[PDB]
């Protein structure tokens, strides 16, 4: 019934989408396609400033950053790289931040671990931008579930993977992104807040992840992923997609 | 006429516009508010990546980013970040350009040097991402006039500035840009080509440089800047302004 309602908006926009809303003590878990795997696209950068939180002490935000080009002193802190790669998606941003976490992979590995370290045992991170916006439908490189990045959001923004000061830069982050105006954000009524991370690509890719906040103070998050494989590489992303399946979850849930 | 269109647009909107299009065989130039000052924003990434290309053998562009913390290899070349800085309008592109171009420091004042190289005497870039695009109104600052960028792109991309195989990597970069639909873009007809890039800021700063060929085979060279400094920091850019005025230009040039 629900469900008959994400199938008539995947009729609609021609377009598979996916849904996780975790349970709470009032409502129901939502789920469509939620363990499905969909490209992460930039959803990825949102955990990513959280592990680089999480691996380091709070002073690191303001190292500034250097970088050599031999196959050089930066003006760019860690802090400045986390608030490009979530209020603008900044792909190079989420690259140096990547670098900045060690290991094999210019830190695709190690992101993959820290997920890992959240109990999130499906997602997988393998490419960096721009390459990993890219991978033909099927690909599970690059990919995530509904399901498994909503309940790492939780955990990042509502549970306690963050000490509080830390959770507080990420969340305050991702309150002020300027990129989610027409996706979860448009489908929720103005007296709920909405935290979010976007992400878009190739395939007619389109997600959003997001905190968001009933009037009555119930946080919830909320999880919707869609692509449009049968458009091809060229396939336009529709936005009004995930505004639409956000306005079916806040009707559920008010 | 054509003045008092552009008056109408800045009351509509409440913004301030400057336009300029070189005059070409058969079309007059068409020139508002052309030479006061507006901020670059992001329109300063096409003229930088031309920085990098006239000062580098093609061979560079094959260098890879290491990020240093004492080494950590990114999958980033020089290359890909002159391609997110045009397509993705990437900041942090832009500064490891910058960094690339002048050294720790000296980006701006080798940016500005390059401008004044190719016979452009108002522009300048004074600060990096992102402040540059927070200066208050007024501050000369990181400012160009729709006059000097137009006749710097249409040297880069028309004329020789660049040897070919550097002009048209300049050219594909920019033809392929991802963020401008509702500039430039949108005021023109399907069957003109349109390469641009952006620009977008605070104080309700919004920008656009493009090339423009009719079907017929013609360039011209579109240069609009705006921004809303009765509003304050936060006041919103309105990309329609941009699109109605290329309109009105698109009807002229037709």
């Amino acid at each position: 019934d629900l469900a008959d309602r994400f199938a008539e908006l995947e009729r609609r926009y021609d377009a598979r989408l996916g849904v996780y809303v975790p349970a709470t003590g009032t409502t129901a878990a939502i789920e469509y396609r939620a363990d499905e795997r969909f490209a992460f696209c930039s959803t990825f950068k949102a955990p990513l400033v959280a592990a680089v939180l999480h691996q380091n002490p709070l002073t690191h935000l303001d190292k500034l950053i250097t970088y050599t080009s031999d196959d050089v002193q930066t003006g760019m802190t860690i802090g400045q790289l986390c608030d490009a790669a979530i209020r603008y998606s900044d792909g190079t941003a989420a690259n140096l931040l990547l670098a900045d976490l060690g290991g094999p992979g210019g830190g695709t590995a190690a992101f993959t671990g820290y997920l890992r370290s959240l109990g999130d045992t499906v997602s997988r991170l393998d490419a960096e931008e721009p390459e990993l916006n890219r991978d033909p439908p099927g690909d599970e490189r690059d990919t995530t579930t509904p399901h498994a990045i909503a309940l790492v959001l939780q955990q990042l923004v509502l549970g306690n993977a963050l000490p509080p000061d830390k959770r507080a830069l990420l969340t305050d982050w991702m309150a002020r992104n300027t990129t989610g105006a027409k996706r979860i954000r448009a489908g929720f009524p103005a007296d709920w807040k909405v935290i979010d991370k976007t992400g878009t690509g190739d395939y007619g890719r389109a997600n959003d992840i997001a905190v968001v906040w009933s009037p009555t103070g119930v946080p919830y998050v909320v999880a919707v992923m869609s692509d449009r494989a049968g458009g091809g590489y060229d396939a336009e992303p529709r936005e009004a997609l995930l505004a639409e399946a956000a306005t079916c979850v806040a009707g559920v849930l008010a």
